[PDB]
């Protein structure tokens, strides 16, 4: 049953990026696969929890929204084997790239990723780490949610305002996490990261902290819905509890969407 791999079976190939405690890189094993390696020379303890809690997670985890994961193996090196992804994370076309999708299909990147979530959450998986470079497209039309290094049972542009201010023990919540995901509606909605004006990162967390700065909300697109623009100002609200839990931030991605193509 267990999903340990025997040592050599994964064949690393190319290095393609980072990710939450290690090295990604494109593999084969049983096919193409990503995996990620927790370390070089010797695991600290430190590495040594993140990866068991990583897998420990991973493994409560079948839904075709979140990054499917294949196995781990400790032998060689702490790796993290998933399936592999063609197409870039939603970062890349958004940012890099500059894909520029129709409406249609950034509701639906929505309401996959939004899907996703609902699963986790559920599941009382918190993420943690929500951020439009987890958020993989695969063959481009099959949202991913990946990477679950952070994820409990760096990167500060969607971190709500009550995690950015540490206070007190445990500022992340269901919450924390729709409002990261506020932020990648943000980004679907004006293909911009927030905040581009401000050149100061310190800046925008203390600001974002204070609660002197919050997404400009004016910059969403004109043919974006009026239900979604109402949304995501839901998701984006400064005091947690007046955010929406993803069951009812679903149901509302699904209204609009069937009363959009028309
Ligand atoms: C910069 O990253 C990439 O370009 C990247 O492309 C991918 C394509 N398919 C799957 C995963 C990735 C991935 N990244 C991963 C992020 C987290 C991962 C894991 N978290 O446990 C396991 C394999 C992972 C790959």
């Amino acid at each position: 049953d267990d999903w340990e791999i025997p040592d050599g079976q994964i064949t690393v190939g190319q290095r393609i990026g980072s990710g939450s405690f290690g090295t990604v890189y494109k593999g084969k094993w049983h096919g193409d696969v990503a995996v990620k390696m927790l370390n070089v020379t010797a695991p600290t303890p430190q590495q040594l929890q993140a990866f068991k809690n990583e897998v420990g997670v991973l493994r409560k985890t079948r839904h075709v929204n979140i990054l499917l994961f294949m196995g781990y193996s400790t032998k060689p090196q702490l790796a993290i084997v998933t399936q592999w992804c063609e197409g870039s994370s939603l970062y890349h076309h958004l940012h890099i790239i500059e894909t520029k999708f129709e409406m249609i299909k950034l509701i639906d990147i929505a309401r996959q990723t939004a899907q996703g979530m609902d699963y986790l959450h559920a599941k009382s998986i918190i993420h943690r780490d929500l951020k439009s470079n987890n958020i993989f497209l695969h063959e481009d039309l099959t949202v991913k949610i990946g990477d679950f290094g952070l994820a409990t049972v760096g990167s500060i542009l969607w971190m709500a305002p009550e995690v950015i201010r540490m206070q007190d023990k445990n500022p992340y919540s269901f919450q924390s996490d729709v409002y990261a995901f506020g932020i990648v509606l943000y980004e679907l909605m004006t293909g911009q990261l927030p905040y581009s004006n401000i050149n100061n990162r310190d800046q925008i967390i203390f600001m974002v902290g204070r609660g002197y700065l919050s997404p400009d909300l004016s910059k969403v697109r004109s043919n974006c819905p009026k239900a979604m623009k109402r949304l995501m100002a839901e998701c984006l609200k400064k005091k947690r509890d007046e955010r929406p839990l993803f069951p009812q931030i679903l149901a509302s991605i699904e209204l609009l969407a069937r009363s959009l193509p028309k």
